[PDB]
C-alpha cells in the first residue's frame, strides 16, 4: 500500500520521482480532479488508482491521503483507513476531521476506548461546531 | 518471500525470521546506535524496516539515523508514518519539530511542538516540547 511505498522511499533514500520534479503541479492537481470525477460517479476501484497514483508520487500531501482513506473506509478497509487518517492529521494539525473519522474506524474495528479517545479529541479542540455536534453523537453511543 | 514482493506484504508476515531473533537484531541495533557505529546502525534500522515497515520502533530508529545524518526532511518524513501507526505517541512529533526548525521552517516546528503540548499525555515529553515552544521567536 502506499505506506509501505513510503517507507521502501524512505529506506532506500534514492531519487523519487518528486525529487526530480517529474510531474509538475497543475498536471498533479488535474489528476486528483480526475480521481474524483471517478468517485463521484461511483467508480471506486479507478479512484483507488488514481488516489494511489498521488500517493506514491506525493504521498505526504493531505489531500491525496484524505481521499484514500475515504476510499478504504468506505470498503471497510478500516484499519488501512485509520492509518492514513493519522498520516493526514500529523501533516495538518489544525484539521479534527481526519481524527473523527478515525474514531468511527476504530468502533468498526471493535476498539470503543480508542473511539472514546478520538471523539473527545474532536470535542476540546474543532472549532467546527457540526463536527463536535457528530462527535458527541458518537459519545452517547459508546 | 517473492511472494511477499509480489504481493507486497512484509517478510513479518510470513514469519521469515524467528520472533526472539528480530528482537535481538533490535537490540543490536540499538547497540550500534548508543556505541555511536552510526553506519551500522544505519543498516541495522533499514534491514528491520524493509522486514517489518509496520513496526513503529523500526521506523522511529531509522529516523533517528537520518536525523543525526541531518537528513532532515527524511526524516520527517518517517516520523510522519510512525506517528500515523503508532500507539497515541507524539515522540515523533516532537522530533519533526527539531528537523523543521534545521529546515528552516519555524512556523511548522511551533504547529509540531504545540500538537505535542496539546494532545500528548507524555509529562516528560510535553517539557521539552514547551522548551523548544519558548524558544521559537
Ligand atoms: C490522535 C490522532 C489521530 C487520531 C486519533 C487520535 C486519538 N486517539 C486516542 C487518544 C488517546 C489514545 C486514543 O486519528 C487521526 O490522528
Ligand atoms: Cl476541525
Ligand atoms: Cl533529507
Ligand atoms: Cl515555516
Ligand atoms: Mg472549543
Amino acid at each position: 500500500g502506499s505506506i509501505s511505498t513510503a517507507v521502501i522511499d524512505a529506506i532506500n533514500s534514492g531519487a523519487t520521482l518528486k525529487d526530480i520534479n517529474a510531474i509538475p503541479d497543475d498536471m498533479m492537481d488535474d489528476i486528483y480532479s480526475y480521481a474524483y470525477d471517478f468517485y463521484n460517479k461511483g467508480r471506486i476501484e479507478e479512484a483507488e488508482v488514481f488516489f494511489r497514483f498521488l500517493c506514491i508520487y506525493d504521498f505526504y500531501n493531505v489531500d491525496y491521503i484524505m481521499g484514500l482513506a475515504a476510499i478504504y473506509q468506505i470498503k471497510e478497509q478500516f484499519q488501512q483507513a485509520a492509518d492514513l487518517y493519522a498520516v493526514a492529521f500529523a501533516l495538518g494539525k489544525n484539521d479534527y476531521t481526519p481524527v473523527f473519522h478515525t474514531g468511527q474506524c476504530q468502533l468498526r474495528l471493535k476498539a470503543p476506548l480508542k473511539a472514546k479517545e478520538c471523539f473527545e479529541l474532536v470535542i476540546q479542540h474543532s472549532n467546527d461546531e457540526k463536527l463536535k455536534i457528530k462527535a458527541q453523537s458518537y459519545l452517547d453511543a459508546i
